């Protein structure tokens, strides 16, 4: 169930703050582009026109296998925009496993604050399901495509590193060398977003001890296309002030705590045991049953490069749309995206960011009643 997947160790990369990419090809002869892993999305969209921020992008008129399926698509976010041609091509991943496979490509010929200035992608890799692709559910993502055309087991498995940063995207498997411990699997809820449940969370051990359905409202997804772990507003307040009361011995700025400032010790110095850890528990398995995953302030306090300071940024915020477990969320932690047994896996990350007294942690089990209770119905 486990093993060695060698090819596709360490073939995610990023620059700080503004997404993981893989590398794929696109077309014949292969046309090489960076394309952001994205587990909240469903489009696989290339930037196919001249834009400032893309020094390369998917150019059809020099693909013999390019074959255009003559309708537009918009996609509209809250920040951002873009509008493209639908159209299907060749499609490998180099560092990946070994196919190629033809699926459904949004060239982008028009875009407005969706390319990141530096972020090094040209494109974005949707891998959830089809019910949020757009402009509808009849066009296939392309991990649904790649596993039909082959042998691929219906998988895949995804460790962001962090502390520039780099990864693994493991393609139809697991792979053993990237995690420690126990695999402890959440069941997929709905298959749109990778929607999970959360039955409780603590800070440094003390329970936020609100409405489970709060922690839900109005879902809760992991998505590797967001830094932050987003939280709902009633439950984003609860947690900032617990923040706040255990690293009681170094006050900051109100605007740390809102993500518009910095806060910098001295190179080396960063007093990470006066912050507390944060503690997600999930619906398990089996009746009943819950684990929990525990992310350390390494996670939570991103780093933003005096270069004798080490400065950092406080990454949870407040999220209108329910829970997002971002980068924030996954750099702590093995992910395995089990499609196939509808289910979501953690485990503590073989690479993931600490120091010698504290980890990340994933543990289990717990007697937790009434998780179904725990949904927005
Ligand atoms: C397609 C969409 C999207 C994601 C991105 N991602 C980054 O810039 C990004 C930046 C940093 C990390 C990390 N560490 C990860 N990602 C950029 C554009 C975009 F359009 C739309 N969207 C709105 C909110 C959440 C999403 C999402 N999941 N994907």
């Amino acid at each position: 169930t486990t093993g060695s997947f060698v090819e596709m160790v360490d073939n995610l990369r990023g620059k700080s703050g503004q997404g993981y990419y893989v590398e794929m090809t696109v077309g014949s002869p292969p046309q090489t582009l960076n394309i952001l892993v994205d587990t909240g999305s469903s489009n696989f969209a290339v930037g196919a026109a001249p834009h400032p921020f893309l020094h390369r992008y998917y150019q059809r008129q020099l693909s013999s296998t390019y074959r255009d399926l003559r309708k537009g698509v918009y996609v509209p976010y809250t920040q951002g925009k873009w509008e493209g041609e639908l159209g299907t091509d060749l499609v490998s991943i180099p560092h990946g496993p070994n196919v190629t496979v033809r699926a459904n490509i949004a060239a982008i010929t028009e875009s407005d604050k969706f390319f990141i200035n530096g972020s090094n992608w040209e494109g974005i890799l949707g891998l959830a399901y089809a019910e949020i692709a757009r402009p509808d559910d009849s066009l296939e993502p392309f991990f649904d495509s790649l596993v039909k055309q082959t042998h691929v087991p219906n998988l895949f498995s995804l460790q962001l590193c962090g502390a520039s940063v780099g990864g693994s995207m493991i393609i139809g498997g697991i792979d053993h060398s990237l995690y420690t411990g126990s695999l402890w699997y959440t069941p997929i809820r709905r298959e749109w977003y990778y929607e999970v449940i959360i039955v409780r969370v603590e800070i440094n051990g003390q329970d936020l001890k609100m409405d489970c359905k709060e922690y839900n409202y109005d879902k809760s997804i992991v998505d590797s296309g967001t830094t932050n772990l987003r939280l709902p507003k009633k439950v984003f307040e609860a947690a900032v002030k617990s923040i706040k009361a255990a690293s009681s011995t170094e006050k900051f700025p109100d605007g740390f705590w809102l993500g518009e400032q910095l806060v910098c010790w001295q190179a080396g110095t960063t007093p990470w045991n006066i912050f507390p850890v944060i503690s997600l528990y999930l619906m398990g398995e089996v009746t009943n049953q819950s684990f929990r995953i525990t992310i350390l302030p390494q996670q939570y306090l991103r780093p933003v490069e005096t270069s004798q300071d080490d400065c950092y940024k406080f990454a949870i915020s407040q999220s209108s749309t329910g829970t997002v477990m971002g980068a924030v969320i996954m750099e702590g932690f093995y992910v395995v995206f089990d499609r196939a047994r509808k289910r979501i896996g953690f485990a503590v990350s073989a690479c993931h960011v600490h120091d010698e007294f504290r980890t990340a942690a994933v543990e289990g089990p717990f007697v937790t009643l009434d998780m179904e209770d725990c949904g927005y119905n």
